[PDB]
């Protein structure tokens, strides 16, 4: 017995403590690295530990696709809407992360238009401060 | 004829062309894909079956990381160097691909560009003879 309404403002007073939305468009499990902010159709961060499982074996240097599935899914993430999806990216590595490294990811949202379908999201992603990884996402979506 | 020493002169000679022809850029289980065929500084195929964790749950969608590392790692595999990274990458998901699909990653080495000499590792990958995914990549390595 307690209403839709008051129930779903406790999630804006919830998010507004945490930093941290109500993911819509994918599980939270779904997302590669650990959300630390999450504000939709706007702004995220994840921070990925770099473990030995994520690494070459001759040189422990992470593979690209942990980077990019960082990337990719926290640019999917940030889309407020039960459908979006990646339909490019342009991305560049830029620092060779290593084993035992944290990468941090920031999303920016830079262009959103629910009108034509589509929405641009920025990721960088930092060891301590530097860039490793930048991408821009051509993010689709609508339900 | 010929005798059990010029037959065996002949094999350690084959033998050793098919060390030349082997992966060096990583170890095989650190490719994503099954390679079926593989020429160094050229062409190579990998395919991939999209198991279930492969795929979003809502709605047994690839997860495009997936997508992107079995490309990523195709376009490693093919550089004839000990050392070869992915630089940069253009990249294009063209077509949902659902969870019991195989997916066939066409690699071709495109060039080599002499501004921060790079090789050039065009990628495209098919579900059935329809394109899911193509990317353009700029692969770093030690010569
Ligand atoms: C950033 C660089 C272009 C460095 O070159 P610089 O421009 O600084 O110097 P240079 O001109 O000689 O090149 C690259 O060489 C580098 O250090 N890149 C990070 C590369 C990387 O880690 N890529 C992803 C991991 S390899 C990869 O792609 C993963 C995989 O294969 O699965
Ligand atoms: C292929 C498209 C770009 C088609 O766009 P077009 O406008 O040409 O055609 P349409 O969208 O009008 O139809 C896209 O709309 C589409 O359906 N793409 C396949 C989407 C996909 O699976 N993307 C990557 C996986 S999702 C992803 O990126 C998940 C993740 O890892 O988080």
């Amino acid at each position: 017995e307690l209403s839709i309404p008051e129930l779903r403002e406790r999630i804006k007073n919830v998010a507004e403590k945490t930093l941290e939305d109500e993911v819509k468009s994918l599980s939270l499990d779904e997302v590669i690295g650990e959300i630390i902010d999450l504000e939709l159709d706007d702004q995220a961060i994840s921070i990925l530990e770099i473990k030995q499982e994520h690494v070459f074996s001759r040189n422990q240097i992470a593979r690209g696709h942990h980077l990019f599935a960082q990337a990719n899914s926290l640019a999917v993430a940030v889309i407020d809407d039960e459908l979006a999806l990646t339909a490019s990216a342009d991305i560049r590595f830029t620092r060779q992360v290593k084993q035992g490294e944290r990468v941090v990811a920031k999303a920016k949202v830079t262009a959103v238009e629910k009108e034509k379908g589509r929405t641009v999201v920025e990721v960088n992603s930092y060891v301590g401060e530097e860039i490793v990884f930048s991408g821009r996402f051509d993010m689709y979506r609508s339900k």
